């Protein structure tokens, strides 16, 4: 039954806090305030280009994103430098075992559904040395909405060839398990952070800047569907696919 | 030409950060925390929620938003907890100028378009004295969407007889004057923290939780088209009206 194992990208294939070394030359200092905010606000205007019907492909919003961050601390960087900064949102990091789940994973059919521009994920993808491992990398691009929207994820099926019970959808982001859910397919959520370690570091004294935006993205969103399955690892999949559920 | 003055609620006319006394109940030593991650989380789930296709009121927005607030911290409040202490959101404070700014913009069209379900905004507006210092207070519920959908200020015409061009629109918020513009209304921001604070707080040691909430929200977003007009304040609009563009 399950045909298909479809992944989100950024964040649950590729790590976003990878462009810290980057981010830290933009002001040192404040490489990891910069790349918390810059992944958020991505999200927010993500959704909200699409909310209005003004949509604009990620590559646009990542770098508005960009724009928007580093104007908090002052700066008024101009296109050529954004341009050339956002580029690290092409080179992201993979998960250490993203490579040994996606071979253990065949011969299941394998493909990202991400939001990122058609540009963005060839070059993510092939930088990281994961061109080969799937059969399809559909962005968002052709329907001119962003994740969560249903019409997102209705690609899945018309690339595919594949029902949206035949899928089994990969994703750490809450709000994306929560569209996926919605849409109809079985779910696997990728729990990076224990919600017993978060709560604790709440919990002590200091609140630093990064336990916000741990707080803010990586748990289940209270209005979403719960996901079918939660494993901590992409590693663990194969294995969840073969005895889970 | 300008014959209605509509304003966004939350964040512009009432004080958000007037939960304080209730979080700080909830959890004490943790009520700023929860005040600032409530709010944030109740503005992504009713993005989220309308971006989906899943419409649930700002009433069950709130309250999806409080549990998982709550829940970061390791806690799991049943559901007459949620609902009891979810009332704050019904007796915020209105800025201290909100009266005085109402009754000077009369005899002009005065309203309230905000995401509020009905219930909640006829009791946050009786319980400020401010039932009769509006033509019109309007929920975007009837259209089952949330800001910045289209539908949500669609309703203005819809309920005052005024066009969009006839209408100066007030909101304290990034997203929400640029859903405004959009749609095609005059808007007047209301900036009440300046860029260059802002800039300086952030470059200044350690970045207190407080501090990430701010350059989150309180500035205008790169997508966004820019406001007509910005004030520091809600009293200042009536002089602004009277030599306005």
């Amino acid at each position: 039954m399950i045909k298909a194992v479809v992944f989100d990208a950024y964040g649950t294939l590729f790590d976003v806090q990878s462009v810290a070394d980057a981010t830290e030359r933009a002001y040192p200092g404040r490489g990891e305030y910069i790349t918390q905010v810059w992944r958020q606000k991505q999200l927010e205007y993500s959704w909200l280009r699409a909310l209005m019907g003004r949509y604009a492909d990620f590559w646009g919003v990542t770098r508005e994103a960009l724009a928007y961050t580093l104007g908090t601390l002052g700066l008024e960087p101009d296109e050529s430098f954004l341009a050339d900064m956002a580029q690290a949102y092409n080179r992201l990091t993979p998960y250490p075992d993203a490579a040994q789940c996606l071979a253990e994973l065949a011969p299941l059919k394998r493909a990202i559904l991400s939001n990122g521009a058609p540009d963005m994920l060839q070059a993510l993808v092939a930088n990281a040395g994961l061109t080969d491992s799937f059969d399809a990398v559909i962005s968002v691009d052709a329907k001119r909405v962003f994740k969560p929207h249903p019409d997102s994820y209705a690609l899945v099926e018309e690339v595919l060839g594949v029902t949206p019970a035949e899928v089994l959808f990969v994703s750490s982001n809450g709000f994306d398990v929560g569209g996926a859910k919605n849409f109809g397919f079985s779910v696997a959520r990728v729990a990076r952070l224990s919600q017993e370690a978060l709560a604790r570091e709440l919990v002590s004294g200091t609140i630093a800047p990064l336990t916000m935006f741990k707080a803010l993205r990586m748990r289940e969103e209270t209005y979403a569907e719960a996901p079918d399955f939660v494993v901590p690892a992409l590693g663990d999949l194969p294995r969840l696919v073969r005895g889970m559920a």
